[PDB]
């Protein structure tokens, strides 16, 4: 199956290099990704990805399954 | 004067003391920050678009100081103040 | 008092609803930070919107967008105040 | 020459056959088009932020034709060409 997914979660920043390290990895997955800087301490992040939907479920566990990765939500949106 | 304004770069995600010093900073000045937009160009590149408002004396001291940093390349500060 | 992720897709064809999808958020703009527009097809739009304030008034607008005609996959996270 | 491109540019959302005709180009050009960030500055006016992606050529073509509609305003284009 192929399709789209938004990815959505809060972190601490002071993470933010492993997360987008993490995102590289797959990153023909990736299409962008919305940062919104929600405090001193914490990131709002949306990525959204495009591929097969068992690839997604890896990137979002890797990004997810982290300690410290809080609110976390896929939503995956198949063709 | 007040207005909007468009930061882009882009940077090596690897060499990245860099790439939490970037975050960093725009926490330090979140009142600037609208939000961010990051696009992964390649493995090793981001290309972040960081779109800013508020004094445009302040947004331009901001800018200077994020593309001074070493490791920041393509720096680029379009303005738009209030018309 | 917090934050909200809004997502939903729409067919950007559809003169009306796209109108009226802008024209919700632009009288709302103060309850709005960004949002990102991703191409999903030839008709499709995938877009994402945070939003930041009173959860009463974030969940009131979100639901003013989700409920119009043609609006698909609505959701909405809301992240109140930690 | 392959590359990158920020395009940006700000119009009234009211202008409803403008913004259909923006929407539905980068639809018609959808290989260009990575991802666009919106920002409803006001109650009148959109700044949006479109990355491309492409031949060079095509990518200022595309913006070229952007920038040229009446009604949008502070056309810019930031092209960033493989390194
Ligand atoms: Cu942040
Ligand atoms: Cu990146
Ligand atoms: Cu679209
Ligand atoms: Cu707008």
């Amino acid at each position: 199956t192929q399709g789209f997914a938004v990815l959505s979660y809060v972190y601490e920043h002071e993470l933010a290099s492993r997360i987008v390290s993490t995102q590289h990895h797959h990153h023909d997955l990736s299409v962008a990704t919305l940062h919104v800087h929600i405090n001193h301490d914490d990131c709002l992040e949306i990525a959204v990805l495009k591929g097969d939907m068992g690839d997604v479920q890896h990137f979002a566990d890797d990004v997810i399954a982290q300690r410290g990765v809080r609110h976390g939500h896929l939503q995956c949106l198949p063709k």
